[PDB]
């Protein structure tokens, strides 16, 4: 009968958007996945509300890259067969992008079940 709320620290990973080097990080709230480019001080570039998120992959392991796709609700006017929004950041800690990855996923996953 007690509720309880996750309490993993938020990771800042490192990855490549739209081939430029950044941060991938939550707001503090945890209700939005942002974007930034390095150096990390001027605003984010993608603002992913976790409310809008259908999706969630990767690339496998032993991949050339380690990836996160996440795919998006469709935008309000957009045409009945176009593909919905998706945002690849590929994880570029040399000894660690898997990790990273993992980390990030999991507390993805954690917050989409339990919105
Ligand atoms: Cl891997
Ligand atoms: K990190």
């Amino acid at each position: 009968n007690l509720y309880f709320q996750g309490a993993m620290s938020i990771p800042r990973s490192q990855t490549t958007y739209k081939k430029k080097e950044g941060i991938l990080t939550l707001t503090e709230d945890r209700k939005f996945l942002i974007w930034t480019p390095l150096p990390a001080t001027g605003p984010p570039t993608v603002s992913l509300a976790l409310d809008n998120i259908t999706n969630l992959q990767q690339t496998p392991p032993g991949s050339a890259k380690v990836i996160l796709k996440f795919t998006e609700r469709p935008r309000p006017n957009a045409e009945p067969g176009a593909p919905p929004p998706q945002y690849m950041f590929q994880f570029t800690h040399p000894t660690d992008a898997r990790a990273e990855a993992n980390a990030i996923r999991d507390l993805l996953s954690q917050l989409l079940a339990a919105a």
